[PDB]
């Protein structure tokens, strides 16, 4: 890497935590991501200057199509924002996409792909179709992606202090959870299984993401497991975030997103401990 | 990575800090790391995978091959024990180094290097001959280099836990000082000059590391520049010391070490703030 400008910014003090009331970093040193921890001037530099590109993938099949319009408006006013950006927008619907005016350095390419009728079938063929398109094109063209739901709005700054070779981010209903409580997939039957005494965090499948390589194994992988469970009959209890969790596991992420990135305010209001809500459910 | 064992360790609490009395992540995100902070388990389990060799490169030149025997010894007891490590001791005196027993998979080679008159040569050309050796042989040898002070010894765990693409070290004197007391070069005539509202943290000369590729251009900058200043007729203030502070401001490293790492009991005690003191000045 080359060398940053001459900047002025705070003292960070070695006595002086950030946060005091949230964990920081995880047990195998990754830091995990929250207000207060970051200094987005020095994070901005960093990737600026190695001219980094992220993939935004967004799946809106069927009636999810509705969703794009709020999606991608507030995707421009908070995602990346100065950085360069490419969006993939996989759709049943190529036609049904909304034309919405992007800024400077930034694209959106539309991915014509097949629906399914059940919705988890949706949701679950995900891994397959991004880990398709990482070979056919998100390994030339971006350097990090970043793989989310697209019935959600961005309401704050989410950038480049996320990005990092693998990356999860804490499901907001579990992150105070203890590890039995989460709804790992429990059925030693399933590539998904985890037992109760292990587990690190319960990881949300709306939102994950990494350098294309690391995100072309992870979903990949999460994809041969759901084809194997198919085989012996069994469908995770949740899913593609089954299978995201158990992956994490045992690849461990290198930097994991607060739920500051993942939140349902209708479901779980504002709690002190959440300083911004960058990433928000809409209401469907 | 490939994926890991099924392990079994006590839940990561999100809601309760490991250390809540020292900061453990830097402005951009590198863990800064205490006792506390990580599992020891889970990242050895990680490098082993990764069948990482760690290089440590160590200067015995004129009277001070005396501190050789109990800076080996120690390290054999403490330094990255179950990994692979690779010795480098460069001496002005082969036939003085001490045989001493290493456990498997270590090895210790001997460099027969110049020694410089001037005390503040031979500290400062370390980094010229740290360079020069990257490419002697670091590279294909090691994945990872640490280079340290020899009038030191460990005394407890130094492990897989500092690995990173660049580290630095806080030194001792200065952890928990303002940027103001930092003793950089303040001169603007030397390449290291960091002025009054400029500087993270004071890192110490005497321990640093990384990848291979890393270290290498981290110490052919640091001797590029000190022969700049040659040629300008000056001198850093610290040095060596003053040029890696320089480097490290500019060039972020991806892990702090908390002054576990580097530490003097003579003149600074065992403050309750360092749960270990693992490698400390050996008097003279
Ligand atoms: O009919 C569907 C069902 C799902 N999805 C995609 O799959 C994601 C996950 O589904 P959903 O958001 O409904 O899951 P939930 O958040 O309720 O767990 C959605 O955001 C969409 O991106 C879609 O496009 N059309
Ligand atoms: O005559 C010398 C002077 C320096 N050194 C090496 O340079 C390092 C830095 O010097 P020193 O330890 O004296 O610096 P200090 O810790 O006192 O700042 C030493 O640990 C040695 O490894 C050496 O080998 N011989
Ligand atoms: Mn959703
Ligand atoms: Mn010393």
């Amino acid at each position: 890497m080359v060398s940053l400008p001459r900047m002025v910014y705070p003292q960070p003090k070695v006595l002086t935590p950030c946060r005091k009331d949230v964990l920081v970093v995880t047990p195998w040193l990754a830091p995990i991501v929250w207000e207060g921890t970051f200094n987005i001037d020095i994070l901005n530099e960093q990737f600026r200057l190695q001219n980094t590109t992220i993939g935004l993938t967004v799946f809106a099949i069927k009636k999810y199509v509705a969703f794009l319009k709020l999606f991608l408006e507030t995707a421009e006013k908070h995602f990346m924002v100065g950085h360069r950006v490419h969006y993939y927008v996989f759709t049943d619907q190529p036609a049904a996409v909304p034309r919405v005016t992007l800024g400077t350095g930034r694209q959106l390419s539309v991915l014509e792909v097949r629906a399914y009728k059940r919705w988890q079938d949706v949701s679950m063929r995900r891994m397959e179709m991004i880990s398709d398109f990482c070979e056919r094109r998100f390994l030339s063209e971006v350097d990090y992606l970043v793989c989310v739901d697209v019935d959600m709005e961005f309401r704050d700054h989410v950038g480049v202090e996320i990005l990092t070779p693998l990356f999860g981010t804490l499901h907001p209903g579990f992150y105070g959870s203890s590890r039995e409580a989460f709804t790992y997939e429990r059925r030693p039957q399933s590539q998904a299984y985890i037992p109760k005494d292990e587990g690190d965090f319960y990881y949300g499948g709306a939102f994950f993401g990494g350098s294309v390589q690391e995100v072309q194994r992870l979903t990949r992988a999460c994809h041969q497991a759901m084809m194997v469970d198919q085989a012996n009959g069994i469908e995770a209890v949740w899913h593609d975030e089954s299978h995201l969790n158990k992956y994490l596991l045992r690849h461990k992420p290198t930097k994991v997103l607060s739920p500051e990135y993942l939140w349902d305010q209708q479901l779980l209001g504002w709690p002190a401990v959440l300083r911004k809500l960058r990433f928000t459910a809409v209401p469907k």
